[PDB]
């Protein structure tokens, strides 16, 4: 069935779908399968399946439904490219409190139309959301700045947070669990669970977090300065998250703001990230997007982009989301991946597609992580252009030969190097943790600074 | 570096991991990518990503640690086959109830796997769940045994519950919406919302909640027959989900065990479905998948399968999920797929690499959905050799030419047909509504009944 | 819940699973936190089951937490010596609602990796229809035993 002149307009101007607000837009690249309809039919199709209709003409079809369908207003087959405007009427709110959810958003974007016989692949690259829908969503409710000022840091651009994650990513028992903390926090800011790490049989949840707090006041008295930890709270049942992060907030006590929450949000969900963001909205929620590569990897022709991930979890209200090494570290990423830190961070941006102005929703920091260590980050941070954010470095400061502490300082000392504009070999000269990061990982030394042994 | 000797063992025996019960089994499809390491190298360090490690050694590590590694036990690289077992002491448990979670499970076997850089793909084709693992996940609550009693069918063999959705997807306002249930429900049994349908500015929720119970009130008075409906109660927030079901149940007061919840699992994720399990479960819990093809399609080589999707599903405690048309509808899917079907609703199976025993655990209905009406139904029904399910034909009831109750009827007296071994022409010379579904989407009758215009 | 998950649970047959070996702690009350978890793991060593005796909760001489723990503690150590899964059976009645849930609610917390292995008892014939709708609607998932203390005064052929 061709349903081109039913859903295709190609005649409405993006400009226009832009000012008039009432709008949704994603873009997305598109190819229809062998032996089925052209590009426009398909495109009308994937517009049905995701608004109003179906494979076939239904009888129950009246004018007030057709006002609402989903259009296709511009392609460009040689590109592969399609997008398509929402009707801002076509998206669900709660009854409680009349707000948006993301599960709609992704229920007709990336839905049904994921399955469709007829089409070979399609993934959204961009989407825009007009200001009647946006302010609808939560947004962030804690930002960096709240982990700046318990660091006694300047609220605006208080700069870079040293961080690592607890390696092993599982096997460690409470206490050497703790004493890795310690360790690290004797140079370091942040400590953030490895993903996986709850409440295993061999490391408790409660005990690992008394122990945790326990090194947390013993780190903050040797060093007077203050330390930070993001607690894995992840679970499929609401109750559990509760359970959670209630007890970790009693047990920290005086130390309660020195605590983020992490949610593995792409394989539990925008239910378990939603949680974190309404129950406890004054602590840091830091989103880990395990699996998401299922689908944002570019060997992936479907889903969604790393970009497009990015940019709905700053409307979940993610404080910090995980955005890779942008291809300096271990993961798929590319230097271009600097687009995502901006679109999370900044007021108004650019995406591959389309502009956005986020009319003062609170920033999303970048969250750094993914086979970086203190050799890897001058590179890095060229690339951005700025460090008001925070990176995990799990192997980089536990494999630092000289342990956790100085794997720590590694990292603290590669960021001062990048901001005093210094030469990495010169700067290691007078700075030894990290210099002996290049002892620690030789390879990588070898790789980006080649006569480093000789100076 | 090179991971093997620490998280591969080739001398493991697969027999001995199932019978030690001790061991998570998970079978993957895995290339790596060209300029890294080799197959065994690559599926190490894949196991490492997967359990216990990172990609350059932490010395953290403690012999412990390593007794919870994750091991390659069996590659095949002609094959491109990796399977690794996963110690089950490495996942996850809540602390309120000590079960088991399948976020634990996903972020472990298909997390940060799947952004290695040193992988061109890996996709997941079957997971082995041993007794002491598999006990500690909720399984279903209700079954098509309690829709069944609903209906006054014999609770064991009950047969087929024909089902469609309400279409348009959206556009209907409360009363056209519950007319088109009416009318549906003269000749058919269950009713399922669109996916997306819920709490949109031009239909509210408790509007048409309200208008649906008057409509099946009034179609059980006329037919004498019990309806049911299967409501969507998605959403990001958790107590919005709550909120939904409460006020359906007290709303539908008498007619509440005529209710099933909907919610879309693989968008919304794993923490709606468990909302929904535990909230409500006297409800049976349809399982609803929008956006799943973005990686169970077999054009993506990433993720995992449908047959691990749909094999999750009855541990998180679906009662009935969509298994798809298996290559008889309008989405991708072949004919094997019928033994997804059987691995959801018996109580011993075979997967294409794993015999799983379920222990008792409650079976999960396969929902059939997706393009189909009267005319495909024979053929469907011959390939998965049973009946005893719910199939939704929305286009397929609400595109009969006169109207939902003759749609209804059509997939009813097709069914019929199949039990009774009849020829479909000539079984539609006696049953009108099936005989009309043979104009209504004549490109399909000409497909698969070449000269019925004549007979 | 049914036989079914404590079969499942002790590693029998879910249909036909066969006999569960139990006992009810005694002395019916008089046993203070440490002797009463002493019986229950003499017990474990030979038996699946064990059941608190219908008034055994939070007296004074044996407050419920403090019991509560001795027992999980004995439940570990008979498990770590036989090779077997053990079962215990608590009594959570209470006139108060919110007593049934504060004690279901601390017994799961304390087993966990364990909280498979318990039943909930209910003296349903004299806290009455609601203790019992309390446990069956609150632990769905917890073995629900009905303990029928006092229906004697009715039941017996004596009465008519
Ligand atoms: O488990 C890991 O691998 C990490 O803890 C990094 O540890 P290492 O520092 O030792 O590499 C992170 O979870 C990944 O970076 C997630 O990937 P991403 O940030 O891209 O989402
Ligand atoms: O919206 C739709 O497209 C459907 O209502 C089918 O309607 P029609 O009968 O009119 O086609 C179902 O949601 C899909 O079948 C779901 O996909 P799947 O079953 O594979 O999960
Ligand atoms: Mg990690
Ligand atoms: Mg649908
Ligand atoms: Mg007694």
């Amino acid at each position: 069935m061709d349903q081109s002149n039913r859903y295709a307009n190609l005649n409405l101007k993006e400009s226009e779908l832009i000012a008039g607000g009432r709008h949704v837009l994603c873009a997305y690249i598109m190819k229809p399968k062998a032996g089925f309809g052209n590009f426009i039919q398909t495109a009308a199709h994937f517009a049905a399946e995701s608004s109003t209709g179906t494979n076939v003409e239904v009888f129950t079809t009246d004018d007030f439904t057709r006002g609402v369908d989903a259009l296709v207003y511009e392609v460009d087959e040689a590109n592969s490219l399609m997008k398509i405007a929402y009707p801002i009427e076509l998206f669900d709110r709660n009854v409680i409190d009349g707000r948006a959810m993301i599960a709609s958003f992704l229920t007709l974007t990336i839905g049904n139309n994921q399955g469709m016989g007829d089409v070979e692949y399609a993934k959204m690259y961009d989407f825009y959301v007009p200001p009647a829908y946006l302010k609808l969503f939560d947004g962030p409710s804690t930002t960096i700045k709240d982990l700046w000022r318990v660091l006694g840091r300047p609220v605006i651009n208080g700069g870079f947070i040293v961080g690592t994650i607890i390696k092993p990513k599982l096997g460690l028992r409470p206490q050497p669990f703790a004493n890795a903390c310690y360790d690290f926090w004797l140079g370091g800011d942040f400590i953030k669970n490895d993903e996986p790490q709850g409440n295993q049989v061999f490391a408790p949840f409660k005990d690992t977090v008394r122990a945790v707090a326990d090194a947390m006041r013993r780190a903050q008295d040797k060093t007077g300065e203050a330390k930070l930890f993001s607690f894995n709270i992840t679970a499929d049942d609401h109750y559990e998250m509760l359970a959670r992060g209630e007890f970790i907030l009693e047990t920290f006590a005086d130390n309660a703001d020195h605590i983020a929450f992490l949610v593995d949000g792409y394989v539990a969900g925008p239910a378990a990230v939603t949680t974190a963001r309404r129950a406890f909205p004054k602590q840091y929620l830091h989103y880990h997007r395990a699996g998401h590569g299922a689908v944002t990897s570019p060997q992936s022709k479907r889903g969604y982009t790393a970009f497009v991930l990015s940019k709905m979890a700053r409307l979940q209200g993610a404080s910090g989301i995980h955005t890779g090494t942008m291809g300096f570290g271990k993961a798929e990423g590319e230097a271009a991946d600097r687009a995502i830190a901006y679109m999370i961070t900044e007021d108004a941006a650019d995406g591959p597609y389309f502009h956005q102005e986020w009319l003062g929703m609170n920033p999303t920091t970048p969250i750094i992580s993914g086979g970086m260590n203190a050799l890897r980050m001058p590179g890095f941070f060229d690339n951005l252009g700025h460090s008001n954010l925070i990176m995990t470095a799990g192997g980089g400061a536990f494999g630092h030969v000289d342990g956790g502490a100085a794997g720590a300082k590694s990292l603290r000392q590669a960021e001062q190097c990048w901001k005093q504009g210094a030469d990495p070999v010169e700067f290691a000269k007078d700075h030894r943790e990290f210099a002996r990061a290049f002892e620690s990982f030789p390879q990588d030394a070898d790789k980006l600074y080649p006569n480093w042994r000789a100076k």
